[PDB]
């Protein structure tokens, strides 16, 4: 209930919002419906529209006007934003030349810049280049400040989940939005676009930028504005808080845009209708500038034009339906369109069972538009899984389709053209970024990035230290001037033991055996040489990985490869190897094919058995040095060590075994030489965090031997691609890896065909940053370079899409 017979009269847009049953007067009253009774007449004034005429120059105040044009405006701070330009002979904005701002040139008062972000809903990055012709503020913007050619949003593409990572540099999973729509088990409650829950402030975690500030001591704008308040009066507002007096100013403000997202929707990316959105957001842009001009702040603000998303084609017929594939339809729930997730329709029901609903989901139809996972098995890059608000079972649904459970949910709700909320790869979902003002840089491009860094920076550009978020501060520093936040690299926790010769062969009883009896002092000394790390500069580029938690382990040098093995996971965290251009594939010898080594420098106690292997039916064995690439008939014996073993079923050897003997080798061709960096990952509660011991829900049967979730591989090279890999001056290049350790291949449609058809597709799904492998092992890599700390931070964040 509200008490809507209290006044607006001197309270419009006021910035604390008052407790029921007290009457509203904020930019969010609207869509509470609890504003005071005279809103419309006192906040949202129109007459005489929002543009300075000739004849209205040096008029008369009148109140009711939506803006002024009175002598008195710029002193009162409520002119049309074109009154300078109309009535006093100045330039629009966008007509001035770019000219460097090398130190904010602020009013007396202003104790640092204030910043604005300019949000866009469905800003596809392409816009940028196809618009450009009817979009000249954002392209001044764009060219004379700090622009990325995208921005990558996260999982899943939709408006909350981004805008809500945008205010707290949070993955969806653990801010709480991880959809448009929502049931919270525990709460036993639903989220939606419509109606009142999505206020309750449960659903919210984090702690987002408007929040930090305000506990810091800087004055935040309300972010959010009610659909009815249009977009001139948004901005008017906006300048009208920028003239408070100094101590009730905020330094912090949000525009948001509907558009062109709600067109998009409509009409598809690039139908014709789409130039007209686009045209009056270039308006909107160009009537803050000019606005800010006028307060004399146009050199003073950092202004961020940023969108949470893109957009891609589809249409009603694209429409793949669950009552095509199950028996059972009625006995789930469907969360329906860009994505799917799939829980049972009544906790009351025994017969529902997950894995049949996944096995009637997989590889069904020859074309099938979408693809069904536990949400475990979600590509690692995505961070779609721990939140108990995500479904167990998830389907990711190809560019350009929709799921829908039956037929009639479709038109029985269409004349839609585009959506959004697929993978944050494609590249329809992609969205735009440009900083402009006295923090940013000058003219300059900056590489894609994640937006999930952008929390980090916003607060750098306020002075404010950032909540606990999933950004990697200071990798974004290359987009500013000054306010660079300069981190020292984290502290190694555990230092590795150097173990020599310690034990005899005969005290090994593994029930390994291995054709290895071959009986010369020049290679004598040279074998020794290698086993103390004389050729561990060739394999080791850019140092030791740090281990940045308590455990024990040894490092191991041999010719081809060293490695950190840990005592506890009985197995290495971490196998480097260097493989020039040069190098040779060959082949497992006829009588190596099951040699298995003792390690003489490694306890039978801290080491793997083969009898293990041999009573698991389920589980064999693989190497992370590939004796693929050994040096020499010789150094092969080496990667047959038991210290160089890792668990691995039957269905994931055919996959390493195509990337260790075919597509290293293509790389190192491709790439003049790389470096790789394997080793095991234990998330077994999904949480995208190394896993202790006592978390490991799966062991080599009768052993301590556990079981991997995942294998990384994290492949380094030289960017200038004509120096080889081992003697690089400058900056790297990465790709890497996080495939999942699965038992069946049933993720691959095509997977009975050759590896050829079909692996080199998978691990392009499960491509990852070097930071998300760091989150998963505990390791910290890149300890050693000639390169920036700032500039490794940027290469750890660095995502390989594959994308055109
Ligand atoms: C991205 O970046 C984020 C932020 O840095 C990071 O997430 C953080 O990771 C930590 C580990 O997973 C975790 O630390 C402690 O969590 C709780 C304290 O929780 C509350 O307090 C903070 C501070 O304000 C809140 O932020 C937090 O918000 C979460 O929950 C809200 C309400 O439930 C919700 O609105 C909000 O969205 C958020 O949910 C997310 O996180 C939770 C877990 O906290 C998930 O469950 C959700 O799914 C969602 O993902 C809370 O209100 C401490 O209590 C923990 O300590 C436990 O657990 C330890 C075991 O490892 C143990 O040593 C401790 O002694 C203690 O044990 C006791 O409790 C156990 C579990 O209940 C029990 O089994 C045991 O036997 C014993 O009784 C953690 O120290 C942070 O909360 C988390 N923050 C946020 C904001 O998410 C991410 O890891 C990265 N991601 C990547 C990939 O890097
Ligand atoms: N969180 C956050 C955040 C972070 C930044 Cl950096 C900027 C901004 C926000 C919030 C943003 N304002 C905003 N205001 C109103 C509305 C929205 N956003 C989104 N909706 S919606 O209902 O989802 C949508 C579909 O029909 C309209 C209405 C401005
Ligand atoms: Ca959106
Ligand atoms: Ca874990
Ligand atoms: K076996
Ligand atoms: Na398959
Ligand atoms: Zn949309």
């Amino acid at each position: 209930w509200t008490a809507t017979s209290g006044s607006c009269k001197g309270r419009c847009f006021e910035l604390q919002e008052v407790g029921p049953p007290d009457c509203r007067c904020d930019n969010l009253c609207k869509s509470y419906s609890s504003c005071c009774h005279d809103f419309d007449e006192l906040c949202l004034k129109t007459a005489r529209g929002w543009e300075c005429t000739k004849d209205r120059c040096g008029e008369v105040r009148n109140e009711e006007n939506a803006c002024h044009c009175s002598e008195d405006c710029l002193s009162r701070g409520d002119c049309c934003t074109n009154y300078q330009v109309v009535c006093k002979g100045e330039s629009h904005w966008v007509d001035d030349d770019c000219e460097e701002i090398k130190v904010p040139e602020c009013p007396a008062g202003f104790v640092r810049p204030p910043l604005i972000i300019f949000s866009v809903d469905g800003f596809r990055a392409s816009y940028m280049k196809k618009g450009s012709k009817v979009m000249p503020n954002i392209e001044k913007l764009r060219s004379c400040g700090t622009h990325a050619p995208y921005m990558r949003p996260v999982y899943p593409t939709k408006t909350f989940p981004n805008l809500y990572t945008l205010a707290t540099g949070l993955y969806p999973e653990s801010h709480g939005i991880v959809g448009n729509s929502m049931y919270d088990p525990v709460f036993d409650a639903s989220f939606h676009l419509r109606g009142r829950e999505k206020f309750n402030h449960r659903w919210w975690g984090g702690q987002p930028l408007w929040i930090t500030a305000t506990k810091q001591g800087v004055r935040a704008g309300t972010f959010f504005w009610s659909v009815s308040i249009p977009h001139e009066r948004r901005i008017l507002t906006i300048l009208q808080w920028l003239s408070l007096p100094d101590n009730e100013r905020p330094s912090v403000y949000a525009f948001y845009s509907e558009q062109p997202d709600f067109s998009g929707h409509k009409y598809g990316p690039f139908g014709p209708e789409m130039t007209n959105p686009l045209r009056e957001i270039d308006k909107t842009v160009g009537q803050l500038m000019d606005g800010l001009k006028q307060l004399r702040l146009h050199r003073c603000v950092n202004v961020i034009f940023v969108g949470d998303h893109g957009m891609e084609d589809v249409t009603c017929d694209r429409t793949e339906f669950l009552s095509n594939y199950l028996t059972n339809v009625d006995d789930i729930t469907l969360v329906p369109g860009t994505l799917g997730r799939i829980r049972a329709k009544s906790i009351n029901n025994s017969k529902y069972d997950p894995k049949t609903i996944i096995a009637a989901l997989t590889c069904k139809k020859p074309d099938q538009h979408f693809k069904p996972y536990m949400k475990q098995h979600l590509p690692k890059r995505l961070h779609y899984a721990n939140n108990r608000r995500i479904e167990d079972i998830h389907l990711l649904v190809d560019r350009r389709w929709h799921v829908a459970r039956k037929p009639l949910d479709v038109y029985k709700k269409c004349f839609f053209q585009g959506d959004h909320g697929f993978d944050n790869k494609v590249n329809s979902m992609q969205t735009v970024f440009v900083g402009y003002g006295p923090t940013f840089k000058y003219r300059t491009k900056v590489p894609p990035f994640e937006n999930i860094e952008l929390y980090n920076v916003m607060c750098d550009l306020l002075g404010l230290k950032p909540a606990p978020n999933n950004g990697t501060h200071g990798s974004l520093n290359h987009l500013l001037r000054t306010n660079t936040f300069r981190p020292t690299m984290p502290d190694e926790v555990s230092r590795p033991n150097y173990p020599g010769i310690m034990y005899l062969q005969s005290e090994f009883d593994l029930g390994c055996t291995c054709d290895d009896k071959v009986e010369n002092k020049l290679e004598e000394l040279n074998k020794r040489l290698h086993t103390k790390g004389s050729t561990k500069e060739r394999h080791l580029l850019y140092g030791r990985p740090a281990v940045l938690y308590r455990t024990s382990y040894d490092i191991l040098y041999h010719t081809d490869f060293e490695s950190g093995y840990s005592e506890i996971f009985l197995m290495p965290l971490w196998t480097s190897y260097t493989i020039s251009k040069q190098a040779e594939v060959s082949s497992i010898p006829e009588h190596l094919t099951n040699c298995v080594r003792p390690d003489v420098r490694v306890s039978p106690g801290f080491s793997q058995n083969c009898l293990a292997y041999k009573n698991d039916k389920q589980m064999s064995y693989g190497f992370l040095f590939p004796p693929y690439l050994s040096s020499s008939p010789e150094a092969k014996y080496d990667a047959f060590l038991v210290t160089n073993m890792v668990p691995m079923y039957p269905a994931f050897k055919r996959v390493w075994a195509y990337f260790q003997r075919v597509l290293v080798k293509k790389y190192a061709s491709e790439r003049n030489g790389v470096n790789v960096i394997s080793g095991p990952i234990f998330d077994y509660n999904y949480d995208g965090l190394r896993d202790t011991e006592d978390e490991i829900k799966q062991y080599v049967e009768g052993s301590s031997i556990p079981v991997p979730t995942h294998y990384y591989s994290i492949i380094t090279s030289c960017l200038d691609f004509t120096q080889p890999a081992d003697k690089c001056d400058g900056p790297l290049s990465v790709s890497s890896f996080i495939l999942p350790h699965r038992p069946d291949n049933d993720e691959s449609c095509n997977s009975s065909e050759d590896e050829s058809k079909w692996v080199e597709e998978l691990m392009k799904m499960h491509t990852a940053r070097v930071r998300d492998i760091e989150h998963l092992t505990g390791l910290d890599f890149y300890r050693k370079t000639s390169r920036s700390y700032s500039e490794i931070l940027t290469l750890k964040t660095y995502l390989h899409t594959y994308e055109s």
